[PDB]
């Protein structure tokens, strides 16, 4: 099955998922001089005050912090979006070294990691329906660079030892995702896809310009996770990122001058 190794990694995915070579694949390089300011874009509205986190899961590709999305509790609206998008989960992609790990790049720069806050358009009723629609999902992407610690990340870091291997989960209630945001909500936006199989072209990407800083100790703990299940030879969960894909006939728009 698909993964991030030499024999099952991103260059192989197209054999099982031919949309990997499609017309609106993600991630992409954000060329900051070619992205055009769109004065028509609204400010993002990130309304996470009522978020209800439930569980954290190692799924063998990353770890997901899952939320109660049975009601409009934590939602993303505004910006390029029409309607209301409910937060279902967040996860990260990261590298084996600080110089790689992000999926999007900025003028070819790779960050140490990238946070994806995944939301689905409530007009489609459930996430599985939403992923079949060109406007079904909105993923808020936030870059991580290594420097000072991010206090709001530490509760995530400290539970990772309890979910070291594929298929392990742990209770993860009362986590506030507002503690993972940078100060500014300036962003780039473009139409794209899921960055893992099935690579469905259902995502409005909203990538924040301002990275958050995390400490070396925090990211080192990400890199102690395992792709493998318990009782299997250890394969460190590192470099779980897809590289930039062709932009093709797309425009990246900036919310800011
Ligand atoms: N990096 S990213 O771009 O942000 C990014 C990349 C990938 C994803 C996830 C895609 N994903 C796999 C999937 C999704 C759809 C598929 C459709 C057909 C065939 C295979 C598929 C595989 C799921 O969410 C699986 N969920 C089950 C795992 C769980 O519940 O833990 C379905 C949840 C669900 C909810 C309601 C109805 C049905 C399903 C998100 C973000
Ligand atoms: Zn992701």
């Amino acid at each position: 099955h698909w993964g991030y190794g030499k024999h099952n990694g991103p260059e192989h995915w197209h054999k099982d998922f031919p949309i990997a070579k499609g017309e609106r694949q993600s991630p992409v390089d954000i060329d900051t001089h070619t992205a055009k300011y769109d004065p028509s874009l609204k400010p993002l509205s990130v309304s996470y005050d009522q978020a209800t986190s439930l569980r954290i899961l190692n799924n063998g590709h990353a770890f997901n912090v899952e939320f109660d999305d049975s009601q409009d509790k934590a939602v993303l609206k505004g910006g390029p979006l029409d309607g209301t998008y409910r937060l279902i989960q967040f996860h990260f992609h990261w590298g084996s070294l600080d110089g790689q790990g992000s999926e999007h790049t900025v003028d070819k720069k790779k960050y140490a990691a990238e946070l994806h806050l995944v939301h689905w358009n409530t007009k489609y009723g459930d996430f599985g329906k939403a992923v079949q629609q060109p406007d079904g999902l909105a993923v808020l992407g936030i870059f991580l660079k290594v420097g000072s610690a991010k206090p709001g990340l530490q509760k995530v870091v400290d539970v990772l030892d309890s979910i070291k291997t594929k298929g392990k989960s742990a209770d993860f209630t009362n986590f506030d995702p507002r503690g993972l945001l940078p100060e500014s909500l300036d962003y780039w936006t473009y139409p794209g896809s899921l960055t893992t199989p099935p690579l469905l072209e259902c995502v409005t990407w909203i990538v924040l310009k301002e990275p958050i800083s995390v400490s070396s100790e925090q990211v080192l703990k990400f890199r102690k996770l395992n792709f493998n299940g318990e009782g299997e030879p250890e394969e460190l969960m590192v470099d779980n990122w897809r590289p930039a894909q062709p932009l093709k006939n797309r425009q990246i728009k900036a919310s800011f001058k």
